[PDB]
């Protein structure tokens, strides 16, 4: 019931008793194990808001007084009559940071409270989600020094009238499948690509182009808006040894910002949510750039370099990766916009979860998701042992709202 | 209950049905995963049905289930059970019992060869010196001048728990370490406990960077007994970098033969507590982990020193870059000396299509990705990308516990 985490490496062990809170499923049993599985009314709210305003109040050293007797009773009112409830800024607040903080497959997390949260429960319309999220893109990008924040729209009512941001990411970029069988672009963005057009964006049908926002304001349809381009920051990829990489014509943006994800707090669901922080070096270099469904552009780049591509035992692919991840990591760090390497995230996430052992009693943590998709057994997260468990308020998938819309 | 794992990569869905014949414990459960947790005397009760679970495997694997033949051998092993308390196995099922444990094994990214695998029963033996003798057999068997050959040798299985066979080595071929009065490392750290009791058990150490360990045997649950193996049978292979001549003159050298020598191998339901087994190396065991390990070797400052990479800032990827540099050297100098060695593009593009093989004719394949994985280029290999479901099946390779830790000492 106390469970031990052991870092193969310094010998530390860590005794968790956090995951003894935990209250969701895993997908795992006794039987089976489902850790590399990428998915695996009044009456349910009641119990949910008062975990939440107990660990609030425990939070600000206030537990059984008469603020959170009397707040219990005041939400539980709320609940009886209108069968929901608002949240306090201040709870508000704590509840995003908090659902940061619990994270399982974030290595960012030694961030986590400092946090900018804007509150946009006024909003009622896509162009004010436009607004809102024009000046979250600006207020995080901050002309290159990034700055973590979430944007919080309007709370689940019935379910009918839902504010979704529709995009995977604020800024991606756009994907089309062509005539010769294959795709100019992100593979991955091909069929949000295609509403958009089918939606009425023009496009530059081109290898980096910026997705148009499509919002959805209060169960409407969606709408289109293009993110002005001067709050876009855009980073030309070029290499510091090799002359001809900026002739690949490879850029990013600088802005890492999820859109389609669902916050919960004490019961309550913020489909749209947006946040965002700075990217880790590999995101681009390694998963952007390289998975066979991506750019996949190791291939073009080994052939540059002029490697042995005949047989796999020449490590030309492991070669030209590293080559490839060094030019992301320059050209960040050459344009001051913000970016940390591997090395330096892992190292930052296992002092946190000592942190978090000692202040908290524990770290919910996902290997197979911590684990850097490079030189994994050469960063210290590889050698530590990590538990991994669902506490609230918490992230979750959601599926996409195409799916799911009734136009 | 079917059960699915997606390839991402690929889109193909596989259905998992083999993990209903899952019996034994994961270490996870609804409200906690354990997955990358490292580890997360019988009697003639638990013994029958243990028995009789692995028996209606073999004879269904043999298309003979509830035949005269696999009637009258369940009689027979219900008899001696009932009288001696165990049972022997048929060199039949012996065989069929090894190789299962292997292809049941979760961690194992080379199991598209298990069908392939030379058992040696030396359930015969009875002393070290036979034990010793056994052992010199498999390697040189399994060597076989560089052209490596899977194989297994079996030694008596456990009775009372007090008359345990054990090779106190973790592996056959292994490097010595010895911690310095400074508390600087010579040699493999990983090894230095069992060099300490080498010593103190009479082995005159060489005190080198590269010392081959003797050999500590106990037969019987006798006091064990060390033994040198000859140096003629011992295959290495010098490192060297086919770009980087510099590269050979750190010295480095490895073995051919990873031998793994202390699993305990559960076969209805008896225990065959020594039973070393060998096959062949995957590169980034070698030149990620044993090289490269902080802990291990750690080689990678003094490479990236001779390649002259900026080493001020980590984002420069000096690590990753000589990283890259020592494993093109191991598979290399394994490739040009003909000592069978395999890449792990190689070795997981293999897997998935073994595991894709598996879902088709058996239902299913129990894998641990957190150990498939490589520990280097993670995601350029299509393990990655695959969706895996680990479970425990028997036949089976278990951990046990260092002997050291148990034996008692007869003096
Ligand atoms: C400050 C800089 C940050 C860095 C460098 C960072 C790093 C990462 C990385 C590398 C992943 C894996 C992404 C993937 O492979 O798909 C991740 C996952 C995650 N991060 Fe962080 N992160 C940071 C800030 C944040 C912030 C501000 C939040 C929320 C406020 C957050 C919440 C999450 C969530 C919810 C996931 C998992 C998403 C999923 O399950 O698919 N991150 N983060
Ligand atoms: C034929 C060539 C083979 C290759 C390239 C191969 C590859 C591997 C690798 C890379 C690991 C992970 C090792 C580690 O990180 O400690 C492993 C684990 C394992 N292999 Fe294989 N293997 C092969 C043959 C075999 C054979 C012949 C057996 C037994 C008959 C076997 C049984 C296992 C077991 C039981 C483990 C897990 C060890 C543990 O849990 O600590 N392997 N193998
Ligand atoms: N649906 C697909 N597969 C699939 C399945 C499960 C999850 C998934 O992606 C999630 C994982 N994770 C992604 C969102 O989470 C992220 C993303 C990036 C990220 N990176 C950062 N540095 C930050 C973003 C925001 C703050 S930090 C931090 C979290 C989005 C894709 C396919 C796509 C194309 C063909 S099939
Ligand atoms: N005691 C430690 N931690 C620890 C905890 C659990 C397991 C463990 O190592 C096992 C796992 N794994 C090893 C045996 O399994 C293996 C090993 C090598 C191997 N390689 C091959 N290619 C083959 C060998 C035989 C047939 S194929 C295949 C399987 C031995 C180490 C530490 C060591 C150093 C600092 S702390
Ligand atoms: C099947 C497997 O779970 C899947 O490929 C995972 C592995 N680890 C990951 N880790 C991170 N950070 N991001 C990912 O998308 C994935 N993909
Ligand atoms: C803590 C963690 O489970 C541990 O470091 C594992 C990770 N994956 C591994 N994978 C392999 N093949 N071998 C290992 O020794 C390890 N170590
Ligand atoms: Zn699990």
């Amino acid at each position: 019931r106390f469970l031990k985490v052991k870092n193969w490496e310094t010998d530390v062990v860590l005794t968790d008793t956090l995951h003894l809170k935990s209250t969701l499923e895993t997908g795992c049993t006794e039987h089976i194990c489902m850790g590399s599985i990428m998915l695996p009314t009044k009456d349910q709210l009641f119990p949910l808001a008062k975990e939440f305003l107990d660990q609030y109040y425990s939070s600000i050293k206030r537990f059984g007084s008469k603020a959170h007797m009397d707040r219990l009773e005041e939400v539980n009112k709320e609940i009886e009559s209108t069968s929901t409830y608002q949240l306090k800024d201040t709870e508000l607040i704590y509840g995003a940071k908090h659902a940061w903080r619990n994270a399982s497959r974030c290595v960012g997390r030694i961030q986590w409270s400092k946090l900018q949260v804007f509150d946009a429960r006024d909003c009622t319309t896509a162009h004010g989600m436009f607004n809102y999220i024009c000046n979250h893109v600006k207020y995080a990008t901050n002309k290159g020094n990034l700055r973590s924040a979430i944007t919080i729209f309007p709370q689940r009512t019935d379910g009918k009238h839902d504010f979704r941001v529709w995009n995977s990411q604020l800024i991606r970029y756009a994907g089309y499948k062509q005539p010769d069988g294959s795709t100019l672009g992100d593979p991955a963005n091909v069929q949000f690509t295609e509403i958009c057009i089918q939606q009425g964006w023009k496009a530059p049908r081109g290898r980096f182009d910026v997705l148009p926002l499509l919002l959805q304001a209060n169960g409407n349809d969606p709408e289109l808006f293009q993110i002005p381009p001067e709050l876009v920051l855009e980073v030309p990829i070029r290499h510091p040894k090799f002359d001809w990489f900026k002739d690949l014509g490879l850029k990013w943006y600088g802005l890492p910002a999820v859109s389609n994800m669902l916050l919960e707090i004490g019961g309550l669901e913020f489909s749209a949510c947006p946040f965002s922080g700075w990217y880790m070096g590999t995101e681009i270099g390694v998963r952007d750039y390289c998975d066979n469904s991506r750019y996949n552009i190791l291939e073009e780049v080994a052939k540059k370099m002029d490697l042995d591509m005949r047989k796999t035992s020449s490590l030309w692919k492991d070669q030209a990766l590293v080559e490839i991840n060094i030019a992301v990591l320059y050209s960040f760090q050459s344009d001051k916009v913000t970016i940390v390497d591997h090395h330096s995230a892992t190292e930052s996430f296992i002092k946190h979860m000592e942190n978090e052992y000692r202040c908290r009693g524990g770290c919910p943590a996902d290997w197979v998701w911590i684990v850097p998709p490079m030189s994994g057994s050469i960063t210290p997260v590889f050698h530590q042992e990590m538990l991994n468990y669902r506490l609230t308020p918490s992230f979750e998938y959601q599926p996409d709202p195409w799916n799911t819309h009734v136009w």
